[PDB]
Formats: C-alpha cells, structure tokens, sequence
C-alpha cells in the first residue's frame, strides 16, 4: 500500500491516493515523499530560476485538495517569515540544502519575534509545517550552490502572510507562480 515512489511521476499517483478521502495522514504523506529519492532529470523542467529571489513552479494541481510544486533558491535566496494557511505543508529538499528557522504566532503586543529553534533540511528530507506548530522562515544559505525543494500543500492556497521580525506585525501576501506544468506563467 505505501510503497516507494519510482519516480516523480509515481509519487504524484501516489500522492492523488493518498488524498483521495477528506483527511490526510501527515506521516504517510512526510513518510512517501522522503522515500522518492531526487532524481534531476525528471524535475529539470520545473527548476526554473530567477537571479533575484526564489520562484515557484506548480507541478501538479492535485484533485482539489492539493498542490505540489517545485521551489527554486539560488545562492542566498530565502523567504519571509510566514505561516501557511490553515494548510498542511510538506517540503521535501530535491537538491542543495535549506535552513528553515522557526517562530511563534507573535502576540498582538509589538515586540521582536526571537526564534524558536533552526535546522538544516538538507537533500532528500521531507519536513513539515502547519500553522499549530507555528511560523518559520525558509534560506539557502549556500554562497555557491542553488537548492530546490518540492513543496505540497493541502488545502491548496495562494495567500498568507508575511511577518516583520522586529514587532511581529503581519501583512497579506499574494503568492505567485512563476511557472505551471513546465511553462513560464509572467
Ligand atoms: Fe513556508
């Protein structure tokens, strides 16, 4: 029943199974996506960088209750800080390595949101986030090697927010695709 994904294109089947009921079970969807071991050749399509900041790509758009994509961070590239909208959300690292830095919901007081903890994804780990566990920050913070990391999320969602560290004030951002299926969306 879990097996391993083959390829890339098997974890996607796999994946519509696994959310084909109304629920997910977080640990079997964390357990397949680690289990695919990144192979370069099936995602190049998807690895479309941008010198500036790191890109999205959707990869497939699920049966309506997910997104699989695939994110591009050059040399030094990172996020804001943000949380992900009453979704679940799986990154699985396809090549490089990310730090992803932790934080608590802010109180509604103005004051500097400290980290809560950090670590180093590095390739083929899947973890995870949702809004209960709280908010992180996702860098690569290689000076000389790009990373890129697959990312599901379910519910799908194209907005969340984005907090300032030094008073924990937050903003809605609209998210952005810069490609879908393999084609630049400008
Ligand atoms: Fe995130």
């Amino acid at each position: 029943e879990l097996l391993k994904p083959r390829t890339l294109a098997d974890l996607i089947r796999i994946l519509h199974e696994l959310f084909a009921g109304d629920e997910v079970n977080v640990e079997e969807v964390q357990a397949v996506l680690e289990a695919y071991e990144s192979n370069p050749a099936e995602w190049a399509l998807y690895a479309k960088f941008d010198q500036y900041r790191y890109t999205r790509n959707l990869v497939d758009q699920g049966n309506g209750k997910f997104n699989l994509m695939i994110l591009c961070w050059g040399e030094g590239h990172g996020s804001s800080i943000h949380d992900h909208t009453d979704s679940h959300c799986f990154l699985k690292l396809l090549q490089g390595n990310l730090k992803e830095t932790l934080f608590d919901w802010p109180d509604k007081k103005s004051n500097e949101m400290i980290k809560k903890s950090e670590r180093t994804l590095r390739e083929n780990q899947c973890a995870y986030i949702n809004d209960s566990i709280g908010l992180h920050r996702v860098e690569n913070v290689s000076h000389t090697e790009p990373a890129v990391s697959l990312h599901l999320y379910s519910p799908p969602f194209d907005t969340c927010h984005a907090f300032d560290q030094r008073t924990g004030h937050k903003n809605k951002v609209t998210m952005t695709f810069h490609s879908k299926f393999g084609i630049r969306t400008p």
